[PDB]
């Protein structure tokens, strides 16, 4: 999965850099929220295609709902990585 | 396609207007990056909520009493990343005002 | 009109809080771990930053159990006989929770050390 490979090449980073333990706590989380929501949001998925194949009004409603939660905290996690590295090297 | 209904454009504005107050306010980096996440997490939980309710009813109209469950246990959840943002919104400006 | 929803909403979240308190030692447990550590962090000589950090990543867990529980209710609903999809959907739930929790222990051993160490 290439979603690990972006969560472990973020830790190493936030380790490689040199901040304080806080920073680290937020630079970390916050990529461990996108995988959070990636996984709940695929479980979601799952439970719509265990019901049928077949499209329906509110299956596309479940999924669309469940990417934007993807993309909230995916840009949640931009965010904090701008603002924290913005401060780290101001 | 969800974007056009009053209760999301209810939570979705006040969202919004919290990023945007949270990225004008003279605070340090650590305290604007946790005024901001913790709204956007009031977001991210409402919308993995409606989209279990979405799956319920796709299911059906019958009632059904896990049919019900599901949907209060989201709303538990919105209900705890609601108060999780108050509690941090008030923690770090009691402290900075 | 945006009061009612607040009254209604508010509602539905207490039967869920007492319907998984009701139904599970483990999750009464959980709470009771949530619950103790919010107080501690509470009472802690730091930093405001770090209280919150404290605070939210045990909320988080919160929070990830509690909508995990919305999707095994679902998948329970649509019924008991085993299918892919379902045991797919609940390990799929099931790691977003131990990821919360894994994150929580770690930001309070990460955080507590480095204010006693
Ligand atoms: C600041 C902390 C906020 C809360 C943090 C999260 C805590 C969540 C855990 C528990 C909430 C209470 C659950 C209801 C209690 C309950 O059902 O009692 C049994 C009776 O119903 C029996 O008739
Ligand atoms: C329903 C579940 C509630 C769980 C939480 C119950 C509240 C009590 C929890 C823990 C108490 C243990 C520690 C007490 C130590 C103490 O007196 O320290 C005071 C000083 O540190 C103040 O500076
Ligand atoms: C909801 C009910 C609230 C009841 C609250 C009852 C009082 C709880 C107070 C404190 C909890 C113990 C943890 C903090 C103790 C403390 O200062 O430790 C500083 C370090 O030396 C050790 O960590
Ligand atoms: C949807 C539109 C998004 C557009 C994004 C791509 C374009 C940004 C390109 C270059 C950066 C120019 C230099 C700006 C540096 C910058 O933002 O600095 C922060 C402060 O310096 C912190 O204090
Ligand atoms: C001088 C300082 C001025 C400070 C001004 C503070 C204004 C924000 C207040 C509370 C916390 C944010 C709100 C948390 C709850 C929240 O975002 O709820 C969304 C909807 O109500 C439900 O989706
Ligand atoms: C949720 C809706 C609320 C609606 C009412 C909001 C009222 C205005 C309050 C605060 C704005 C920020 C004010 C402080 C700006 C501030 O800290 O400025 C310092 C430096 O000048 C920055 O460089
Ligand atoms: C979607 C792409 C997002 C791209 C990034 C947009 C972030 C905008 C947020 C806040 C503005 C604050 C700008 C300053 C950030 C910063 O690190 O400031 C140092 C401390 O905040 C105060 O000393
Ligand atoms: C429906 C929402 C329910 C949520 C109810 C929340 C009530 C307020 C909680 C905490 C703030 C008290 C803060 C006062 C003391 C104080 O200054 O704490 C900050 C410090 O800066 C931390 O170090
Ligand atoms: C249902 C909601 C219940 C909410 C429960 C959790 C509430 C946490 C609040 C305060 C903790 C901090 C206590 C005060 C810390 C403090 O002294 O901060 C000022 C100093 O003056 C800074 O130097």
């Amino acid at each position: 999965r290439q979603e690990g490979v972006a969560v472990l090449l973020c830790v190493v980073i936030a380790a490689w850099l040199d901040v304080d333990a806080v920073t680290r706590v937020l630079l970390i989380s916050s990529v461990m929220l996108v995988m959070i929501v990636e996984l709940l949001n695929s479980a979601i998925e799952a439970v719509v295609d265990r019901i049928g194949s077949e499209y329906h009004e509110l299956s596309g409603r479940a999924k669309d709902l469940g990417s934007a939660a993807v993309l909230i905290a995916i840009i949640d996690a931009v965010i904090t990585w701008a603002i924290l590295l913005w401060s780290h090297f101001g």
